[PDB]
């Protein structure tokens, strides 16, 4: 139906960061370059590490911004704004703290669950919040008050390859993701266990 033009993978920049559970997201689209031979550009311009490739005779761009994550949105603005891609050609890779290492899941729209990188993008593309999301799952500590220390912590391994499972489910329906096909996707994934 709609084409997704845009992937953006969220995280924090650094050494400190990587491998942290706020990370997932980036390490999604990450693994997605990798997987699809895409170099991942440093351009000031996006404020981000910035990748294309051609699927269907379409530009599809790759973002892991390179702002701290409550800035993502300048950078996914910065990006949809100059190439003219609306909100609905978007897919933004998230952390989930509402679904355990090993689940993904996609979400069309709806609110940032304080999740600060969502919520920057969404106050940068005008508060539209009809972009599309792949919610990793990264469990949750048990309390309100651990959620910050937990989300940048490196999980324990079994989580982190519980994440890693889950990053494979979803790229097993980029096709799906690509064309914009989110009905299939959405089935084809929801169906799927770690
Ligand atoms: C503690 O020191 C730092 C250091 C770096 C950052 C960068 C970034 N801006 C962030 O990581 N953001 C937030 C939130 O995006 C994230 N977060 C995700 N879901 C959340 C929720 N329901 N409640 C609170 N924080 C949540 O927690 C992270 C750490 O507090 C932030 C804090």
């Amino acid at each position: 139906m709609t084409a997704v033009q845009l992937i953006v993978g969220l995280g924090n920049p650094g050494p400190e960061y990587d491998q942290t559970r706020h990370n997932a997201g980036a390490l999604f689209v990450e693994r997605l370059a990798h997987a699809q031979g895409v170099s991942l550009v440093a351009d000031r311009k996006y404020f981000g590490l910035v990748g294309k490739f051609s699927h269907q005779g379409k530009d599809v761009r790759l973002l892991i911004p390179t702002t701290y994550m409550n800035r993502s949105g300048q950078s996914v603005a910065a990006l949809a704004g100059f190439f003219r891609i609306a909100p609905d050609a978007i897919l933004v890779a998230h952390d989930e703290l509402d679904m355990p290492p090993g689940v993904a899941k996609l979400k069309t729209g709806g609110g940032h669950g304080g999740h600060n990188g969502l919520r920057d993008i969404i106050a940068q593309l005008g508060n539209q919040n009809s972009f599309h999301r792949l919610r990793l799952g990264i469990g949750h500590p048990g309390h309100s008050s651990l959620v910050s220390g937990y989300v940048l912590g490196r999980a324990p391994r079994s989580e982190q390859e519980l994440l890693d499972t889950s990053i494979d489910f979803a790229l097993g329906v980029l096709p799906e993701m690509l064309a914009g096909d989110w009905t299939r996707a959405m089935q084809k994934l929801h169906s799927q266990k770690a």
